[PDB]
């Protein structure tokens, strides 16, 4: 176990401080870590150490297709939380500051890391941000991709209006308490995007909406062994995600068919491709809706564009490239970008991000 | 040697004998075969085991999303050819059977394999009707996927009239022949179809068509040791192999700025997403063309729903299926269909089809 973390924090240590033009410093810090290990059975990462893990994490995120960025990621180190009011807070204090007013900052909040594997904070929401979903007899309200987080919180006395549009409380659970705590979201906290077509007056009739920032809550950041299970992290949405996949797939809120209607062509016959012509109408309006109310986004196009100077920028400071090509291509017209017509070494390379097991369901 | 080649046809022969129900003719057809080998180090595959052997073959296809029409594959067998204008008849021969009026049907014409490895018969050709490309000082016409193959045919003293869509002639080289013959087609056996748009009159103003019926002509089917490597194949086409590839690639054709133009959108802007639109504009000119014309086409819809059905028909037929999901998920809306929700495992099961090195280039 110290074997397994001393390793991870030498490859860390040594290649952290070498980006960082510290590598002089680096056998004095080891020894202090060293130390530290056998002593304690962890260490503590430096607030230099922990700002330039989370960038690294998020430069290796194979399926994320925005890390031109990496290195402007805005770190928030609140190791320091001790109590479910602390925690609160700055989740709350997480949506405010990236969300910036519509021109949103790419942010992530650290909360302590596991201990002896045993987390010190633990968040249920898959994002800070996101609806409840619904699944009675026969009525199906709200997202699907949030039932059993919905029936969780319905289990711990929160109610939601069951509309399309709840949003869910927070949900997390502090070491030492058996259940999780849920606090309802400040509205003035939390922007949302009416759904508007430029050109399709009609397109309102739908009553579609999205928040501004999609804060995942879920994944755990490995740095140099230390595993901070607690750390919510948020980009800007690409539009595809919102127009492509939330609101256009089955199991979501499933609007195709409605979006063929407003727009005024017929969903009978495949040949016709009303669905491909119902997405790309959905995702202009999108994209049309968050720029006309200065939230932040990127069209798929754009976002690929980027990605390339990634590679690019990646070439140039002699690292190896990784990603996963069937999530970086978009959803959308995916051999019109150069994603497609490449391919992408799949390899793992850690400071990164992971899934770990909900503790619903 | 013989010993790879004996295993192989040992494999080949009790699962096709299997699945024709002739298991107990197994033992004596195994009997022969490897008497065969050993007197004259290879074996002849009975009809019946060319047929099912070139249909298993499509059946084991990972990359096809049309697999589902596999046992109806039209088998022709020409391992009777030893001159070159009998490979250019059987060539001609497939193009017509093939093309049936715009009824098309997916047939395989198989000539003879390779002895010692040595080639009996050497097709050139990619498919058996594709357009030529020309790239010289600025200038680029035609088709540039052709434009290595166009060059070499033009060493042979072809020429081509330099349009958009000079049609390739046949080029192959016999055995025992140093240089490859050529033979222009005869335009009476080439559908093409011009690309008009359902609703929109002014598409017709870029002029553009495509042939009717796509014939790879350059794999190799490999059936129970047997390396079949000019097997010309054919089925119909998917409409975003024109429309949103062949049309759209900017290394093919490059029209959607064309198409935007046409269809009355500004190409400035990526968030109009008017790449996308073009896209499905074109698709949808694509197959409303064919279909107008009465020649046979698919949709990546319904072609998606056809594949579901094969993945059914396996499960129930007790067949592992295996499937390359970066060349199954159409290159329109792929989110729409069932194949982008799902993974496939990718593994090489055979008889199946190979490619092979080029002898130009
Ligand atoms: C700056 C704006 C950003 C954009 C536009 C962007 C875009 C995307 C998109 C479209 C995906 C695919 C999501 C899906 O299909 O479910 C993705 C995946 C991912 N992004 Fe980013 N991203 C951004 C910023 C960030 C940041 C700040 C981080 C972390 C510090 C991050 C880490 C990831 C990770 C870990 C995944 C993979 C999640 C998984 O495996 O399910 N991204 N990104
Ligand atoms: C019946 C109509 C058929 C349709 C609609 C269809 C559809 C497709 C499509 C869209 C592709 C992908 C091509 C690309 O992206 O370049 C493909 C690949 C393929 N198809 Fe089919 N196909 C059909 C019939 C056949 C037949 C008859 C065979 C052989 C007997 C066949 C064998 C293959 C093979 C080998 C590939 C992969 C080629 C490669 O690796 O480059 N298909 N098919
Ligand atoms: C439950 N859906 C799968 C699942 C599980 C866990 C994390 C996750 O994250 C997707 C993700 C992660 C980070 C993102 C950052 C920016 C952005 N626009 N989308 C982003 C999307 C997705
Ligand atoms: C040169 N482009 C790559 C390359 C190399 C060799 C074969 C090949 O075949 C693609 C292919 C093969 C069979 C098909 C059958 C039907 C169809 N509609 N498309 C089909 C497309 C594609
Ligand atoms: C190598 C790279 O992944 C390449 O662009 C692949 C991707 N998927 C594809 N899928 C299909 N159907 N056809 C193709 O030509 C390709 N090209
Ligand atoms: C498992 C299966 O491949 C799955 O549908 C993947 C495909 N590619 C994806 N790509 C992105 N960007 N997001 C996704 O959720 C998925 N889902
Ligand atoms: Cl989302
Ligand atoms: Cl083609």
């Amino acid at each position: 176990e110290k074997e397994i973390l001393w390793n991870e924090a030498k490859a860390f240590i040594a290649a952290c401080y070498q980006e960082l033009g510290k590598a002089a410093e680096v056998k004095d810090r080891l020894a202090d870590i060293k130390s530290e290990i056998d002593l304690t059975g962890s260490y503590v990462h430096t607030k230099e150490e922990l700002e330039h893990g989370a960038k690294m994490a998020w430069r290796n995120s194979n399926r994320c297709i925005g890390r031109l960025f990496w290195n402007s990621l805005n770190v928030i180190d609140r190791r320091d939380v001790r109590t479910k009011e602390e925690v609160r807070d700055a989740l709350f204090h997480h949506i405010e500051t990236a969300t910036n007013n519509g021109k949103i900052r790419p942010t992530i909040t650290i909360f302590p890391p596991e201990e002896k594997g045993e987390k010190q904070v633990e968040i249920w929401n898959h994002q800070l941000i996101r609806y409840a979903g619904y699944e009675s007899d026969g009525e199906r309200i709200g997202d699907p991709a949030s039932c059993s987080l919905t029936a969780a919180c319905e289990e711990l006395g929160w109610r939601g209006e069951r509309t399309d549009f709840d949003l869910l409380p927070l949900i997390f659970r502090m070491k030492g308490d058996e259940q999780p705590v849920w606090y309802e979201l400040p509205r003035s906290l939390v922007i949302e995007v009416p759904i508007t077509h430029p050109d399709i007056e009609a397109f309102s009739d739908l009553e579609l909406k999205w928040y501004g920032v999609p804060i995942i809550s879920d994944m755990k950041l490995e740095v140099g062994g230390i595993h901070y299970n607690a750390a919510p992290f948020n980009g800007w949405y690409m539009g595809t995600e919102i127009g492509a996949r939330n609101l256009a797939d089955e199991k979501r809120y499933d609007k195709l068919k409605k979006v063929a209607s407003v727009i005024g062509i017929a969903a009978d016959y495949n040949t016709d491709l009303w669905k491909d012509q119902a997405l790309v109408e959905l995702n202009k309006a999108v994209l049309h809706s968050y720029k006309k109310q200065g939230v932040s986004i990127v069209d798929h196009h754009t976002a690929a564009s980027q990605f390339k100077r990634f590679e690019e920028q990646a070439e140039e400071a002699g690292r190896k490239l990784t990603g996963d090509w069937t999530w970086l291509i978009p959803p959308i017209s995916p051999a019109a970008t150069h994603i497609f017509h490449r391919s992408y070494d799949n390899s793992i390379v850690k400071p990164n991000y992971f899934y770990q097991d909900k503790p619903y369901e």
